[PDB]
């Protein structure tokens, strides 16, 4: 089979460092890699996050679930597709080290994010494509992406949390769930207010649970679009494959001006007032905003 051939290449791969596949750089592209080169660079975040020693996986069951992941995104749907999971994962990667938010969680913490920026998508059909009720919003699409993901993690040969115990289990579920569902963005508008006042007076704190797991969730949504923040000629391109999918021109540059004022500014903002180091995504969509304003006239 093309697949357990598929399988066979990736485990007994050497995973080179993480140095060399750029993955701590936040412009990082994946333009250039090949499938079996985004499931190596996986590989190093999981490694270099010190997760497959402190929580004792497999090789063949990682490797296994990783290619069980890739595998229920579907290609033929433009952006919401493997690319921007992996994409997405890449980022929390570099905010985690790069950004040095690793020191501000716990090992648990860091295990679920990597696992939701990875899942957070599982079987999206484009936005143009969507029983009972369904009734008030309630993040339908989200409960469907993180049962995706609980699937997956429960297929035979694919248990990559094998190594925790119940009690570890039952909470890294629930930091995984909560940070799938907080991909939505209405969540997110509802949300970001309580996290920014906060910010603003210098009460902001993660010793508190509350405020941790809004941080988690801020978190998740600046990995989600960071895209946004991506060198110009990288950006163009990704904006590309948005519009490809969202419309299956002239007006896209106002739209992208639009869209970093309301969401992006902001939260790259009190990112960086979190941690100083996330600087470059802040940087990075402020050039972005230059850019695009600059075409739209
Ligand atoms: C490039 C084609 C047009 O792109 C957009 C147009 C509108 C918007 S939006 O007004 O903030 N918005 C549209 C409605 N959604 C449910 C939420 C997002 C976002 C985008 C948009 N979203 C994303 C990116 C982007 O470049 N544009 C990259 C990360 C996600
Ligand atoms: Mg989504
Ligand atoms: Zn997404």
């Amino acid at each position: 089979m093309e697949e357990t051939r598929e399988l066979q290449s990736l485990a007994a791969a050497v995973v080179p460092s993480a140095q060399t596949l750029k993955i701590t750089d936040f412009s990082f592209s994946d333009f250039e890699l090949s499938d079996l080169e985004t499931a190596l660079c996986t590989i190093r975040m999981f490694t270099d996050l010190n997760l497959v020693q402190n929580f004792q996986m497999k090789h063949e069951v990682l490797c296994r679930w990783i290619l069980s992941v890739k595998k229920n995104y579907r290609k033929n749907v433009a952006y919401h597709n493997w690319r921007h999971a992996f994409n997405t994962a890449q980022c929390m990667f570099a905010a985690l080290k790069a950004g040095k938010i690793q020191n501000k969680l716990t090992d648990l913490e860091i295990l679920a994010l990597l696992i939701a920026a990875l899942s957070h998508d599982l079987d999206h059909r484009g936005v143009n494509n969507s029983p009972l009720a369904q009734l008030y919003c309630h993040s339908i699409m989200e409960h469907h992406h993180f049962d995706q993901c609980l699937m997956i993690l429960n297929s035979p040969g694919n248990q990559i949390l094998s190594g925790l115990s119940i009690e570890e289990y039952k909470t890294t579920l629930k930091i995984i769930k909560q940070a799938i569902l907080a991909t939505d963005l209405a969540l997110y508008i509802k949300r970001r207010g309580e996290f920014f006042e906060l910010i603003r007076k210098n009460q902001f704190n993660l010793e508190d649970p509350h405020q941790k797991e809004l941080f988690l969730a801020m978190l998740m949504t600046a990995c989600d679009l960071s895209a946004i923040t991506k060198p110009w000629p990288i950006q163009q391109r990704i904006a590309e494959l948005v519009a490809t999918e969202f419309f299956d021109k002239n007006k896209i540059p106002s739209m992208q001006v639009g869209f970093i004022d309301a969401i992006c500014l902001q939260l790259y903002e009190a990112l960086t007032h979190v941690s100083e180091d996330c600087f470059p995504l802040l940087d990075g969509c402020r050039k972005n905003r230059q850019k695009w304003q600059a075409l739209a006239e």
